[PDB]
């Protein structure tokens, strides 16, 4: 059935934490590896992006935007905007951006859950704005 440390919540097999007091994208990430198998989470399937709006939907209105763990390392620069990786480094598996970032001139090289999408969907974000942030890690 899936255990998890106190102050974080079982989803398939992992463990999932939401951090209020916010951190840039690396800082963000870094923080997250300080767990087993820690990252910045990564949102791999419709059903674990469900659950984890469920985790952040009830943040307070304080806060409009939550760090995941996806980034383009490219800064843009790849051909096509797809640059695109989690930091878990699994295969990007599943897409659910508010707007392609390949439809932006200039967008945010990393992608944090909106509000406006209910959490759901990914918006491109400046990598160094300070947000909460949610990891994924094991137990
Ligand atoms: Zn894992
Ligand atoms: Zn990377
Ligand atoms: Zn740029």
């Amino acid at each position: 059935m899936i255990r998890c440390p106190k102050g974080s919540k079982a989803y398939g097999s992992h463990c999932y934490a939401l951090f209020l007091s916010p951190k840039s994208w690396t800082d963000a990430d870094l923080a997250c590896q300080k767990r087993p198998s820690g990252n910045l989470v990564s949102v791999l399937s419709g059903a674990e992006g469900s659950f984890v709006s469920s985790l952040v939907k009830s943040i307070g209105n304080s806060y409009s935007y939550v760090w995941i763990g996806l980034h383009d390392p490219t800064q843009g620069t790849e051909p096509n905007g797809e640059g695109w990786e989690w930091s878990s480094s699994d295969v990007m598996n599943y897409f659910a951006w508010e707007r392609n970032p390949s439809t932006i001139s200039s967008p945010g090289h990393c992608a944090s859950l909106s509000r406006s999408t209910a959490f759901l969907r990914w918006k491109d974000y400046n990598c160094n704005v300070r947000l909460p942030y949610v990891c994924k890690f094991t137990d």
